[PDB]
């Protein structure tokens, strides 16, 4: 998934 994407949130793990 692209939540470890600052794209839209942070780039975390997910």
């Amino acid at each position: 998934r692209g939540g470890r994407l600052y794209r839209r949130r942070f780039v975390v793990g997910r």
